[PDB]
């Protein structure tokens, strides 16, 4: 039904039009085979996220089942493509997938998370149909979150002539940026030059750096390489330098990028054009003041993302990746982790975009299988590369974990965005067996990368540090013997001042932190850390795992030590599966059934909706904006009244004085309740923070980071006000939060908002329609559970439901869930033709709310 011909871009969109089923029995690789009857998907796709929940399956990948799933693609080539070269790629496919060409086996790939590509040359029919198969394999259990299965990430299709520069073929070094910034700047290009053809070739390189999405009359630098010989079938490593004029350097602040173009010229033809995406900008870790960009102090205000898109399961949807970190960074997030696996590549490109620092992580577990998970990667990792298997991506002489990691390396070498590489994560942790073999793993691994890629220094998370392992130290040594940083997972003050006192080469930072364990939106109990009778738990930050600590403990340990470059707590979002404290790893339901089946660690829960600590992190790491945000809500049926009908009442801001006052219902005359001042302190490389240090402050020290009052329940308005350190007021409603929390009637309508009123009319992009419960003054009915249902019409499909709630187990493919603390969300995508949504939310007994969407067609 597709087509593929010669006007089309050299690596174009696949993703249209594949036929899919779910079939543990099925034997559909034949060219021949019947599959009018299948259903019809557009990639990226993730077909556990429909299947039902199961008891017999396990918690920590969130009771969804995986099994064996089969896509295929029927798609004509024309004949102007004979003589040309073919390949499709891949950015991920979980797991375990097998891929046939017009019934010929090319290979298979293991690794769910890291991108391969298969060449399609010799077996495409030119002139005719092809059909291209991928069956899948996911197995559980293979994972400690929930994973997905299918093609979750863009798949695409590179066609180029008999001579082209090779699949992610082009390393871009500036070794001499710091010291030439500003100047004339040093680049040191390396470009794979592939002859396929029957003769041989004399090529050039033309190469030329200039803005992205600009025109090349505004170069900034060019280089013309002599001619070089490449006989036919063979490859050719071309080196070239080029003198870049004054580049804009890349930062957080000003993300500047560049597109750095290769053409392939034999007879003064080009044969081949090749763009690979930039960014001047380098980096230091100091053992003693920590994290540098570009020359300048930064701290790593970092959190832990899993891949998954809450109710899209795990597909890689661009516009909801994106969603993602707009919300962190006005959350003050500067950073993100990739935890444990590669990044989908639109992730990378957003991070480039937007100015995210990324710490790619590649691995989770090496040789050895964690929690039980008999098909987890351990059981590929140090398996070799069968010699039949065409598989392309990365170096094969060895094993999948080289593989694996090399060809993550070499998609992502030259994103400005990318600042570490990480290896691995606990990796000594939930296995079984002798650990004496893993410093020489370790040593491997960083060997591979150093070659790999010598312009980023490399990493791991290890929370065996804290219990002083010799093996957590031999390996920390090696990290740093070849220029790479040191992340502890879990440490606390104590034990940051350890490591810096044992080993003082290391520089370290919090490669995971935290883990504090919160519900959006509860609050008739300040306590948490375990399991509850309601299966939710405390929005207030008193609740964290048993190895981790609450948001304001973990930060406070960072903020006061430069030696601690960063943290990447965990997490920024919600994920599906890893239910703890609901936890299982093994089958069975944990609790009473339904059981809570996605995550509780987020600052943020599935659906986008933040949760009462999303405000903390921004008072202590948004410089941009002004914070003041009250909680809790303050109906009597909600609050945690102490006896003396006391309320613990807590303001998340960073002004340096706030005023608390109440207001009776119906009043109109507010009365003070008294003010506290913030102390500001000034660590030695220049960071500052603000802890409370009045007579009645909190006797544990990290709890000072924020305000506390004891209120009196009674119906009415608890308002504050903020002044600056000049004392002029804050002016109201221009700080992020909730600087008021007023006692609400019962449900009275819904108030549904689209985040953004027109997107593209390409299949793939996304409204958010955030749907709250208000009465009828318009205020969040806090604790309101109702059934809300969406009619979507016009040229908009409803593709998601979601409300964050972890025991929920209502579809999220459903066009209708309760809201949950007052709110609920669903997500439309676009049609390929231009139009309006209508999308009208509705419930019983209430007042219904519509939005519309408009859908603009692709330029
Ligand atoms: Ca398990
Ligand atoms: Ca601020």
């Amino acid at each position: 039904s597709s087509a593929v011909d010669s006007k089309q871009n050299r690596t174009s969109d696949f993703d249209a039009n594949w036929k899919f089923m779910l079939s543990d029995s099925v034997q559909a690789q034949d060219p021949a085979f019947d599959d009018s009857a299948w259903q019809q998907v557009d990639l990226p796709h993730d077909y556990s996220i429909t299947q039902k929940y199961s008891q017999s399956n396990e918690a920590e990948s969130a009771y969804l089942p995986g099994g064996t799933g089969w896509y295929r693609k029927s798609f004509t080539i024309d004949r102007d493509l004979a003589g040309k070269r073919i390949a499709i790629n891949f950015d991920g496919v979980y797991m375990n997938a097998t891929v046939w060409f017009n019934g010929v086996k090319l290979g298979t790939h293991p690794y769910g998370y890291s991108p391969f590509s298969f060449d399609l040359t010799g077996n495409a029919k030119f002139g005719g149909e092809n059909t291209i198969v991928v069956k899948v394999e996911n197995r559980l259990p293979s994972s400690r979150w929930y994973s997905g299965s299918g093609i979750y990430r863009d798949v695409t299709l590179t066609v180029t002539d008999g001579v082209h520069v090779g699949n992610n073929g082009v390393a871009i070094k500036t070794p001499s940026l710091a010291t030439q910034n500003g100047g004339d700047v040093t680049m040191n290009l390396t470009t794979k030059v592939a002859n396929d053809t029957e003769a041989a070739a004399n090529i050039t390189l033309k190469q030329t750096v200039f803005p992205k999405g600009g025109k090349t009359d505004a170069a900034i630098g060019t280089v013309t390489t002599a001619s070089k010989s490449i006989a036919a079938g063979a490859s050719a490593d071309v080196t070239s330098t080029i003198t870049a004029a004054s580049p804009k350097l890349w930062s957080i602040k000003n993300p500047n990028l560049y597109t750095v173009r290769t053409e392939v010229l034999n007879g003064g033809k080009v044969l081949d054009t090749y763009d690979t995406e930039y960014g001047f900008r380098w980096t230091g870790f100091d053992a003693t003041s920590g994290f540098s960009l570009n020359g300048e102090k930064v701290k790593l205000k970092g959190v832990s993302m899993h891949h998954d898109q809450g109710s899209l399961g795990a597909v890689a949807n661009r516009r909801a990746i994106e969603r993602q970190v707009e919300i962190l960074q006005k959350m003050g997030v500067n950073s993100i982790r990739t935890t444990h696996n590669p990044a989908a590549k639109a992730l990378i490109d957003v991070c480039n975009e937007k100015g995210v620092l990324v710490v790619e992580e590649v691995f989770d577990m090496w040789n050895r299988s964690k929690n039980g998970n008999t098909e987890d990667y351990g059981k590929w990792f140090g398996q070799a590369i069968a010699g039949d298997n065409a598989v392309l991506g990365g170096d094969k002489d060895e094993t999948w974990a080289k593989f694996d990691l090399t060809s993550t390396i070499n998609r992502d070498r030259n994103a400005p965005s990318v600042i570490m590489w990480s290896l691995g994560n606990e990796m000594m942790e939930g296995i079984s067996g002798s650990v004496s073999g893993f410093p020489a793993t370790s040593a491997k691994l960083v060997a591979w990368t150093k070659a790999a890629d010598s312009t980023r220094p490399m990493t791991y998370g290890d929370n065996k540090i804290k219990a002083n392992w010799n093996e957590s130290n031999t390996m920390g040594d090696n990290l740093t013997a070849n220029g790479g940083v040191v992340g502890t997972n879990y440490s606390d003050g104590a034990n940051y001042d350890k490591i810096r006192t044992t080993h003082p080469s290391w520089a370290i930072y919090g490669s995971e932190t935290a883990s504090a364990i919160n519900s959006r939106g509860i609050y008739n109990r300040t306590t948490g850390g375990a399991q509850s009778s309601d299966k939710q738990l405390t929005s207030y930050d008193n609740s964290a795992v048993g190895w981790g600590a609450v948001a304001s403990s973990a930060w406070y340990d960072v903020v006061q030590r430069d030696f601690v470059a960063g943290t990447y707590v965990w997490t920024g979002f919600d994920y599906l599966g890893e239910p703890t404290p609901w936890n299982g790893t093994g089958s069975g339901a944990v609790g009473s059934w339904p059981s809570p089946k996605n995550s509780y660690f987020g600052i943020v829960d599935t659906a986008g909706f933040p949760k009462d600590t999303y405000y903390f992190y921004q008072s202590q790491w948004n410089d941009d904006v002004h914070t003041l945000h009250i909680l809790p809500a303050w109906n009597e049926n909600v609050v945690a009244k102490g006896s003396g009908n006391n309320v613990p009442v807590v303001v998340y801001t960073d002004a340096a004085k706030v005023k608390l006052y109440f207001t009776p219902k119906g009043s109109t005359e507010k009365r003070l309740i008294g003010e506290k001042s913030f102390t500001k302190k000034t660590t030695a490389a220049g960071y500052t923070y603000q802890v409370y240090e009045g007579s009645d402050k909190d006797s544990t020290a990290h709890k000072n980071m924020y305000l506390t009052w004891n209120v009196p329940w009674a119906e009415g308005t608890i308002s504050a006000e903020a002044y600056d350190e000049n004392n002029r007021l804050i002016p109201e409603g221009s700080t992020e939060g909730n600087a008021s929390v007023t006692t609400t009637g019962k449900a009275a309508k819904l108030k549904a908002d689209a985040d953004r009123k027109t997107i593209t009319a390409d299949g793939k992009d996304l409204s958010y329609i955030e749907v709250d419960v208000t009465d009828a003054n318009g205020h969040i009915v806090p604790d309101a559970a109702n059934r809300v249902t969406f009619d979507v019409k016009g040229a908009g499909k409803l593709v998601g439901v979601d409300n964050g709630s972890s025991p929920d187990h209502d579809s999220y493919q459903a066009d209708n869930r309760k809201a949950f603390s007052g709110k609920v969300l669903a997500i439309v995508q676009s049609t390929k033709e231009a139009g309006e949504i209508t999308v009208t939310a509705k419930a019983d007994g209430l007042q219904s709310s519509t939005v519309k969407i408009a859908t603009t067609a692709v330029p």
